[PDB]
């Protein structure tokens, strides 16, 4: 049998005192008579207040004016106050000189951010997480704050930023932070006029929009009457743009992309005129930047439609695409300049296919000079320069073309596409990483094997060596070799014959073959599934903030169009007296967001 | 109902097919050889010998559209007059081309219409 | 530390009308006698209708004839 | 979840050294293992020489974990004529010896390589 | 993960094969500390039935 018997058994002193001689009786549970009294509400006291503000306010009120805890003791009646979320306690709190402990800073090494994460660095974590849990409370930024917006974003920043930096307790700073983030949001739900929804937009130009655009504020943003208020300055002279038909839209697009080199020489002659003014609302901004993009890739087709000159003078494509090159080598020296850069990944994609026309230019000129006359193609160095020029040209013709697919953002049905392939994206650059070892590896063990049988060019037919050749040979003979032998049989490009020498082993051929027949299953049968797995299991949790994210990149694609500074395309790119009532109306809105919200989060707990 | 989904994904992938067209003839067309100076005179892609793959657009774009499903050789990356560096940056633009094709866009689509089928199978009597 | 104290204070008028002069009591939430004899069915009006309308139907008869 | 103080997670923890850690991942409890303030008194003991290594920048990360992986046979060639000089314990930190240890298999696969 | 990261970290923490490959072939205190965790398991415990009986709501 098990003998069960109570272990480390607690005492019971008296019987007198079983029936409410010590006043102060504390039960196995170690509820005294104040915990007792305040349970149940009968209407030394130790913490009995924090027993108290953590039901009800009845009794809140009376233990304001007259060891076991179940609370750290760390914690202050205003931070579990604030912890409940009730307003009534909250406010009666307020009401007396009470503080918070102001937490120092996320990467702060001073005296006592050190020597007190030093001796216990459990107590100090949960006295932070418990600060920045009271603090981010609705009620307590709703009363004693100026404005709760500001104070909002800059939390969910703040606690978005300290997921990260604490490893552990991940997990309550970003629903900590979700709260702020939601918080924000239902404040501007309670805006009923338009003439206070302005009044917000603009504090301190959508000045307030901005600030919450560089704080990640993705809720905020993507409001429904935040985004009906940008759809009116997008669509700056088009009223009604929602209710044409799409044929029509297509049709008036066209007319306007058809016409950007006349809006475009207006405003240069004509900056204050009627045809002048036609291209600064946003929408033929954006209308006239993208048909001159569409322009520059229409020409870099037609450098196709003589070839013996080693050094060659530009044709009459390359004439007219300098302007462009040049207006957008200059269109991103300004934009990297205002500002740090590196957080959008198409301006690496726009930094590169620069350096490249840089490159090509720096060597269609080194090659115009120092080679004069006509030699024959089919005998020059491979390390020739105007080689190597058409070989760059090419490689930024890709990236030119390959930078249409940000234009999608701007569209209902493709938008939400492009952003959310986009995030599918950060999972697969980490499994492209698994891939390279098993690449490594099986290059290792399949050059290892093969290098003895490396024959010269000269032995194979038509003196041609590799696998970019008819018949594929010295497939596995060098390390540069093997890695390209085994990238293409991903794709079935790869003869099983490459697995042969011509002093035929059959030992090692057999060998040779299992490594490459491993190597197969592991990675067309096994890795290969395993991805699909993941990118299944990513999407279904991507489709559910696929509008909020679509529509927040797309107010930032919007807010580019909004300024003055690069009103015009790349081609012709190179050719406090008011400080205070405009504070204390933001204050009045304010106040009465604040009120309608806590009135409407009041009734709604039910 | 699925089909609405894959005529909107069918334009993703039209700007990489266009991207990499461009490329890829923007550097191959001064290797452009005669139907006389193959063999069985007989020029194209679709020949025994495949030759001429990247030397027009029209031809560019036919050429990767085969490759998709493998019907393309890789000895198409080659020239007579046998640049090293040419054919290496002809071979390299081929195979991210065919990484972003064959391992990222196709797979999303299979990522896509997983989802989509499963929201639809609810309605899937009443429609 | 960070003081808290109670930003865009309301008005407390007096302490007599805290225990219901003015009629028109409105509390820190808004709400007036009406309200709170809604709120609780115990059976200047402004729209106290719609403050009836949204709970049930006992004093919305009422209401609809005053 | 219940310990308030750091004193009294390390009574638990050490009883019968982490000798009650070892009992609780020869007996598979995966959840009593990565318990938040569990896993925050590890990662004090194997950053041992790195006094928040959680604040740095991941550049500052890696050339100083790559500054380390480029003097394995320095840092354990004390230890050897050196166990209990300054240099010599340097490589009884675990990140260190981690560090030295996976530095030293990326010269026998490099060599290999040749 | 955690689980599995902290037995790669454990096998770090000993003394026996602290040198890489290529140089590695080159009870008077047992009842305090006894008693110790006999209170710190009183007051875990207690605060444990404390946290789940109020949780019971
Ligand atoms: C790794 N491997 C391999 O390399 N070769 C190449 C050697 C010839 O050069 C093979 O023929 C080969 C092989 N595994 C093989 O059986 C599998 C069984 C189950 C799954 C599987 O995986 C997948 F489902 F197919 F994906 C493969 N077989 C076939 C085989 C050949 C001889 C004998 Cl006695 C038994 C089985
Ligand atoms: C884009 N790309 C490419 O075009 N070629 C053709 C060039 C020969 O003409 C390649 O050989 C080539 C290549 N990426 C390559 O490594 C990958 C790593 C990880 C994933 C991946 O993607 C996928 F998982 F395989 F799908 C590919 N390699 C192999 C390689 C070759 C030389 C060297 Cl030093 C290092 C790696």
């Amino acid at each position: 049998r098990i003998p069960l018997q109570i272990v480390r058994a607690e005492t019971e002193l008296s019987a007198e005192e079983k029936a409410f001689v010590n006043i102060n009786c504390m039960d196995p549970l170690g509820r005294s008579a104040l915990l007792i009294a305040i349970e149940n509400e009968n209407l030394y006291v130790g913490d009995a207040l924090l027993y108290a503000i953590r039901k009800e306010v009845v009794g809140a009120v009376e233990l304001l004016l007259s060891q076991f805890s179940e609370f750290t003791p760390d914690i202050t009646p205003i931070m579990l106050a604030a912890h409940t979320n009730n307003y009534e306690i909250i406010k009666l709190l307020v009401q007396k000189r009470v503080t918070i402990p102001r937490p120092h800073q996320i990467r702060c090494n001073c005296v006592e951010c050190v020597s007190s994460s030093e001796v216990d660095s459990l107590r100090h974590s949960r006295s932070r997480l418990n600060i920045y849990k009271a603090l981010a409370s609705p009620s307590l930024i709703a009363l004693s704050s100026e404005d709760p917006i500001l104070t909002a974003f800059r939390l969910g920043w703040e606690l978005k930023e300290l997921s990260k930096v604490e490893n552990e307790f991940k997990a309550e700073y970003e629903e900590l932070s979700q709260q702020c983030k939601l918080f924000a949001k239902d404040l501007l739900d309670q805006a009923r006029s338009s003439r206070e929804l302005e009044i917000i937009l603009n504090h301190r130009d959508l000045a307030k929009l901005k600030v919450a655009i560089k704080y990640h504020q993705k809720e905020f943003v993507a409001q429904p009457n935040c985004q009906q208020l940008l759809a009116t300055l997008w669509y700056d002279g088009f009223p009604g743009w929602r209710r044409k038909h799409w044929v029509v839209k297509l049709l008036t697009c066209m007319t306007i992309g058809f016409l950007f080199p006349m809006l475009s020489i207006a405003y240069l002659i004509s900056p204050r005129s009627n045809l002048g003014l036609f291209i600064k609302k946003p929408f033929i901004k954006f209308i006239c930047h993208t048909a001159s993009y569409l322009t520059f890739l229409f020409m870099l087709l037609l450098a196709s439609q003589d070839l013996h000159v080693q050094g060659p003078p530009p044709t009459v494509v390359e004439w007219m695409i300098l302007p462009w090159v040049l207006g957008f080598i200059w269109g991103e020296i300004k934009e990297m300049w205002d500002g740090g850069y590196i957080h959008d990944w198409w301006n690496l994609m726009d930094f590169a296919m620069n350096s490249l026309y840089l490159a090509t230019i720096s060597l269609k000129i080194m090659a115009y000079v120092k080679y004069n006359g006509s030699r024959p193609r089919e005998e020059w160095e491979m390390w020739h320069p105007t080689l190597i020029a058409e070989a760059l040209f090419a490689i930024s013709n890709i990236l030119s073309s390959l930078r249409l697919i940000s234009l999608f953002t701007a569209n209902s049905h493709l938008g939400p596409l492009q952003i959310s392939l986009g995030r599918m994206l950060l999972d697969i650059l980490k499994f492209l990483f698994i891939y390279c070892l098993v690449l490594l590896a099986f290059a290792n063990g399949l050059n290892q094997l093969y290098f003895y049988y490396e024959t010269r060019a000269i032995d194979e037919p038509n003196n041609c060596k590799g696998i970019r050749c008819e018949k594929q040979n010295n497939a596995f003979s060098t390390l540069f070799e093997t890695l390209q032998s085994l990238f293409w049989s991903v794709f079935g490009l790869l003869n099983l014959y490459v697995t042969n020498v011509k002093a035929r082993h059959e030992f090692t051929e057999f060998v040779g073959a299992t490594m490459f027949g491993t190597y197969n299953v592991i990675s067309l049968v096994v890795l290969l599934n395993m991805l699909i797995a993941m990118m299944n299991n990513s999407y279904q949790l991507i489709a559910d903030h696929a509008d909020i994210e679509w529509k927040f990149a797309r107010t930032k694609l919007w807010m580019s169009y909004f300024d003055e500074g690069g009103t015009l395309p790349p081609p012709f790119n190179i050719i406090n007296a008011d400080s205070l009532i405009q504070n204390q109306h933001y204050q009045e809105v304010i106040r009465n967001l604040v009120k309608r919200y806590v009135a409407a989060m009041i009734r709604n707990s039910k």
